[PDB]
Formats: C-alpha cells, sequence, structure tokens
C-alpha cells in the first residue's frame, strides 16, 4: 500500500486509493439508510433517524459528485512511456468505473425507497378547495 510522503500530488495511485474510499463510503451511507430505514419501521419514528438518513444521503451525495470528478481527472492523467502501464491503468479505473456503479446503483435502489417513505406521507389525495 502506501509508503511514504514527499510527493503529495493527485496522483493516480493518489486519486485511486480516494476513489475506492469513496465507493465504499457510498455503498455504506447507503447501508445505513438501509439498516436505519428499519429502525424507523418501528411503529414509531424519530427524527434523530431521519436526520441520520438525509446526513448519510448528502453526504454519499456529494462522494459521489467528487468519485465522477476523479474519474475524470484521472483519466485525463498523461500515459507512461510502457504499454504495460498503460493498460493496468485504464484497466484499474475500468474496474473503478464499474465498481463505483455498483455503488451507486445501491444508492438509488435505495433512494427509492427512502422516497417511498416520504411519498406515503405526504401522500396527497383527494383535492378539496373552496
Amino acid at each position: 500500500g502506501s509508503s511514504g510522503s514527499s510527493g503529495q500530488l493527485r496522483d493516480f495511485s493518489s486519486i485511486i486509493q480516494t476513489c475506492s474510499g469513496n465507493i465504499q463510503r457510498i455503498s455504506q451511507a447507503t447501508a445505513q439508510i438501509k439498516n436505519l430505514m428499519s429502525q424507523l419501521g418501528t411503529k414509531q419514528d424519530s427524527s434523530k433517524l431521519q436526520e441520520n438518513l438525509q446526513q448519510l444521503q448528502h453526504s454519499t451525495n456529494q462522494l459521489a459528485k467528487e468519485t465522477n470528478e476523479l474519474l475524470k481527472e484521472l483519466g485525463s492523467l498523461p500515459l507512461p512511456l510502457s504499454t504495460s502501464e498503460q493498460r493496468q491503468q485504464r484497466l484499474q479505473k475500468e474496474r473503478l468505473m464499474n465498481d463505483f456503479s455498483a455503488a451507486l446503483n445501491n444508492f438509488q435502489a435505495v433512494q427509492r425507497r427512502v422516497s417511498e417513505k416520504e411519498k406515503e406521507s405526504i401522500a396527497r389525495s383527494g383535492p378539496s378547495s373552496g
């Protein structure tokens, strides 16, 4: 893994590692929402949770915003003289993109469920005016 301290730059390895992490979190927070979800599903509810969800949501949101940004800055980086490192590079990113997705989708499928909970709350049926 990482061993040293001097360079300090958005290196492919520096970005990757970061990208990887982000993914985890995204998948993590997404898990908290699901884990916290049931919690709410206990007859009663708690704002302490509802808030946690959002916080976990937003957080992940941005996290992703960065990931995509990095994934962009990654490929942006130049290529080595050796073609061996060239493939290993894109190859890595290739997975990252996918991995990130698998995590993204998760959040999505979660976003829906959440929205649903908020859908029932508001509901809004049978208009009445006048």
